């Protein structure tokens, strides 16, 4: 048998096989020596014989109020930032490492870009059991094992007031990152940039972004109707969207992400940020009468993603994460730090950001409410309704729980079947495992994965071995911490992979961190300001309840 | 006027235009305030009032081999020796900033790499005269300023004896990275990699690298001549090579670097490199039975590249610079050092780097002495001499000095004419510019530059104003350091762009500096120890005189 599939190498060691049966364990740098890199250095056993579990710091991070506001008035916010921002993402690899191709390191998994990076060598195609060496010769069937612990019986709310703005912000901007290429097969994605490039809204190719360029003033191609912005139509900026076959170009609108037309909320978020780049470009235009189209242009895409990582840091992942604590951007806390400004999209952080749970039963708009399949590809709510009163909406309904069970609509499920299928076709590796790798202990029972007896018990009978169960499923079964959207593992193998994707952008490098960069001091404040709130009234006739925790 | 015509912000600063006559600097850590960044800090005057000139710095490094054998023999050559790659890399960018596209930053600048980047943004086109604000509205002819100051009238032989095998090397070596798009002009390169991909050997694209791949054992296709290993024949491995019409596929070597087949020399080095490959290869199949071809191919590449970047800094690099302090390449000495592992090749080093003077007036190989135009296009000599007998002439003969003027035979003055025009169509900034940013001080007249009288005054009388004297007629016309092959320009602007290019590469991280990235210890070693010795004579019949140094 292949000796790696027993997973011999501990903490982060690598398993290299050699002979036709040995292995040796690289733990160069692990902090353990020995054979699978187990005996601990000294300051490595005293590191980690005092890290505080995650669930009690996640507890200190969530209560105290009254001590965490004085904490925030303080100069500790920055220090605890900044250890968050440094702690978490040591945990990702840069330059990355492997790729679907090749379970080792190689120039090419370095270089070409097309590919999506993982954490984890896939189980060895030549191992006993799927997983490796634990569990059963077949997996679960999929579907079954969706239709009976995923697909949502009864809409279980999310506790943390998590509202659809949010669930809709969060899918429109993980769509600028997570593309993969459907011609090209798993583990390859079309956004190359894998990261916060912005090109959800600039197109993920010069072409297509010179299609929906104005060419005037550094603007973006629009249109108007009912006297109000909205993106152009596909007629005037001929680029590739995605509609069902009989919808006219005429009623087609052109963004950028191909995708995007298929579902309202997304087409909302994609008009706000049209508007907002347009308007950037007259202010340094004011500023900057000298200034040409490109230049403008170009400094207009920096503004934003300045203002993007700003609200999706101070906002987004505030409300995600519950803490007391008030997060901060501010590049400059890592200027100290030993950080390499550069981020790669990795399949395992693409499964565990595939949060469908959050899509409700219905959607309501006012005292309408509509179905998805009203929903799904309605080409007029948009305009119809207009940006301010979707906001308002979307800003009240609230979202599902993430974590749990049981709680994906039955219009989606399908989705997670699929992603079940494709973890397999990447051959991840067993939950436990990533479990470890992100610095947790591996659970030891199916029990102890669900707070609970019931699912436990056919999960246990389904998979065989605790060690067997997989990424996905273990993912969303594991038990919600008290009040959370979710539990430990999402959080703890997800923020990293998102910390890392935020603060490597390379405009929060010192080389780019400038004023200049973003056109003077008013460009650079917009980022340093940026806020949910403003970026949609600002954008808007009326300011409506723009949030993203539900009233 | 653009009021940045007249380069208004020193130390770093940037300028940027408003309204349309103002202009302000940045001088974001610039070390320096005030409207030009000027007003020094405390720290930072000190460091300057203190930094010992380059050229006393170049003394020292040169004498007292005495004083450092001595050093070299205790820990203080691995501190000068970090220090060196430190403070030498911080004047290079990362991520990079400006293209021929964008004088400011963009993500464009970032993204787009079929950009040859840039340290200083173009001279803009709304100056005055074309350097700017001095110098006449006419620049020198490009030819004439050829043959009056750079054409070779009397062979002048490089003093620190670096022979033929080194500017061989150096030719091949760095047309791994410079690979100007013709297709596309100037300012665009095909060399994506940007760095040493060791693309020279496997071709700069997938395709090509399969085309020249054998598909089995990770080895490299090759063929036999007088029962030696020469590359494939363009029949075999049907690559796009460069040779002229007429000459048949089945007398055309498939190599990687399409142009590498006009000149014995490089062909010679593509010899040994592919020998050397398929060698490793074997190593790596005794140790790894189980391996496949992919994984033996991208292993031995990396081995590979190890390989270059040793013998490119403890020998060829040693010699260059004619240093008593024995250089060294241990990744870890930047392991502390905040240092970004991401190279970018600049227009500028490209320049920089074009080293023609090095070629001799004929080429001997033994008793039999050929001309340019029995070498230069010669299909046969390669086969006919052989790998030993070739790299024993070339060990021998001596090439010319780089620096000091009048040094490039008539047969390649053209390709220096052309590199002059390129300059002024990429609209580089003036010669005393970049002196000023690489650290120097700018020079007050043409003859300080040159170590003359003569020379200096025509120059003066062409130019006009030593602030109009261009980049790369300075960098080859200023004066020579002692018994050196150039002068203080070329290393102090050069070094930089080596040093990082070199350590940047990803294989230098701390991620993939571990011997399981090699296939254990063997790949390691192989790299902790290549020498330009062993890369030949371990791919050779005979052990030949081989060395970068005339004997
Ligand atoms: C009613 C709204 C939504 C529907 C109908 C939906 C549906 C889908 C579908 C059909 C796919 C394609 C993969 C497949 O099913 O085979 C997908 C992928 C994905 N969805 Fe959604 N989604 C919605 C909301 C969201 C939300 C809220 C998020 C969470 C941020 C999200 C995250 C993802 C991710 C990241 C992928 C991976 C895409 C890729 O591989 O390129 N989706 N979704
Ligand atoms: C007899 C041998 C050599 C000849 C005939 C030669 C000729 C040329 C020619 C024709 C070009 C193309 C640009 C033009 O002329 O318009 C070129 C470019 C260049 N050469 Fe050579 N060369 C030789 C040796 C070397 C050496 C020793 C070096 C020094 C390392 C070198 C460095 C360069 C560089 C870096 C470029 C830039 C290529 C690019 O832009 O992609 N060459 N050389
Ligand atoms: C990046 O990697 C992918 C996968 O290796 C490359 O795509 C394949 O390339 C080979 C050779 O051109 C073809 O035989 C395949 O049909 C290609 N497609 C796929 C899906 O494998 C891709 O060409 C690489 N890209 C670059 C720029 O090197
Ligand atoms: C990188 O930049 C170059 C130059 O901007 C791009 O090449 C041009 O692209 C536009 C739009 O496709 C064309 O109109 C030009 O004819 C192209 N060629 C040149 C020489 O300008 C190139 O497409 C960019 N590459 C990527 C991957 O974005
Ligand atoms: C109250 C103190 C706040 C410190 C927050 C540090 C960032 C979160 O700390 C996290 O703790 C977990 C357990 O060690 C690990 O899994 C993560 O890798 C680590 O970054
Ligand atoms: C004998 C001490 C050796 C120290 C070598 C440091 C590396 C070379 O030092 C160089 O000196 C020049 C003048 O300050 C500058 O132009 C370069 O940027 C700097 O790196
Ligand atoms: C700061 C906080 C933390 O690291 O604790 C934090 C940071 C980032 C996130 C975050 O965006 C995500 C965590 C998991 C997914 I999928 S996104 C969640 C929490
Ligand atoms: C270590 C030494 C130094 O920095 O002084 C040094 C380092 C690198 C080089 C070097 O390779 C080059 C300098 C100029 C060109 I063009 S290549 C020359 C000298
Ligand atoms: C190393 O791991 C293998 C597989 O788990 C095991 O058989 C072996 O005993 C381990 N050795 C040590 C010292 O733990
Ligand atoms: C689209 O939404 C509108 C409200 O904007 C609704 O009246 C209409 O029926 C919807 N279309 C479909 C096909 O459901
Ligand atoms: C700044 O530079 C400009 C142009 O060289 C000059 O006119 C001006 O006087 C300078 N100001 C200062 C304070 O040096
Ligand atoms: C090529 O070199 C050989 C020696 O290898 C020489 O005899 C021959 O004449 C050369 N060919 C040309 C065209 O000069």
């Amino acid at each position: 048998v292949n000796p790696c599939c027993y997973y011999p190498c501990q903490h982060q060691g690598i398993c290299v096989r050699f002979g036709l049966d040995r292995y040796q364990c690289d733990c160069t740098r692990t902090g353990y020596s020995g054979p699978n890199c187990t005996i601990p250095e000294i300051w490595t056993w005293l590191r980690t014989t005092l890290r505080p579990s995650p669930s009690f710091i996640h507890f200190l991070l969530t209560h105290g109020r009254w001590l965490w506001d004085f904490v925030n008035a303080t100069f500790i916010r920055d220090t605890l930032m900044r250890l968050v921002l440094t702690v978490r993402s040591n945990l990702i690899p840069s330059p990355p490492t492997y790729n679907i191709a090749h379970d080792y390191i190689s120039w090419e998994s370095f270089s070409n870009v097309s590919y999506y990076t993982r954490i984890l060598p896939s189980v060895p195609r030549d191992c006993p059991t799927p997983m490796g060496t634990k569990g059963k010769k077949q997996l679960p069937d999929a579907e079954f094992l969706s239709r009976r612990f995923l697909l949502r019986r009864k809409f279980i709310p999310d506790p943390q007031g998590t509202n659809l703005m949010f669930a809709f912000f969060a899918q429109h901007f993980t769509h600028q990152f997570f593309k993969t290429s459907g011609k090209m097969g798993p583990g390859f994605t079309k956004a190359l940039g894998h990261g916060v490039d912005l090109g959800h809204i600039y197109g993920d190719n010069l072409e297509r972004q010179y299609q929906l360029r104005l060419f005037k003033d550094g603007k973006l191609k629009y249109q108007m109707l009912n006297g109000e912005v909205y993106p152009p139509s596909v007629e005037e900026a001929p680029v590739l969207m995605h509609y069902p076959r009989g919808i006219p170009p005429q009623s087609q609108m052109a963004v950028g992400q191909e995708v995007f037309g298929l579902l309202p909320g997304l087409m909302l978020y994609a008009t706000i940020w049209l508007r907002e780049h347009n308007r950037v470009c007259d202010l340094l235009k004011a500023e900057h009468p000298t200034w040409g189209d490109e230049q403008l242009f170009q400094t207009a895409r920096l503004i934003l993603i300045g203002e993007t990582i700003k609200i999706v840091i101070e906002e987004y992942v505030q409300q995600l994460s519950g803490y007391f604590l008030q997060l901060k951007f501010d590049p400059e806390l890592l200027f100290g730090a030993q950080f390499q400004y550069r981020n790669r999209i990795a399949m395992e952080f693409n499964q565990l950001y595939h949060w469908h749970p959050l899509m409700p039963d219905s959607f309501r708009v006012g005292p309408q409410d509509y179905s998805y399949e009203q929903f799904l590809f309605n080409t007029s709510m948009l305009v119809d309704y207009g940006v301010e009163a979707l906001v308002d909406a979307f800003s009240r309904q609230p979202a599902g729980r993430i974590g749990g069970g049981r709680n994906i609509d039955h219009h989606i499920l399908h989705v997670a079947v699929d992603v079940i299928k494709e973890s397999r076709v990447l051959r991840l590796q067993p939950f436990n495992e990533y479990r470890k790798r992100f610095g947790m202990k591996p659970y030891t029972s199916f029990q102890e994965l669900t707070g609970e007896k019931e699912m436990a018990a056919e999960l246990e009978e389904l998979y065989g071995d605790i060690d067997a169960l997989e990424f996905y499923p273990g993912l969303l079964l594991e038990k919600c911490h008290p009040n959370s959207i979710f539990g430990e593992s999402m959080i703890e193998m997800g923020a990293p992979f998102s910390l890392k994707g935020l603060l490597g952008n390379p405009i929060c490098s010192p080389e780019y961190w400038k004023a200049s960069t973003f056109g003077g001091e008013v460009g650079f404040n917009l980022v340093k300001t940026a806020t949910l709130k403003k970026l949609v009234c600002l954008n808007t006739k009326t300011c409506p309840y723009v949030s993203f925790h539900v009233p």
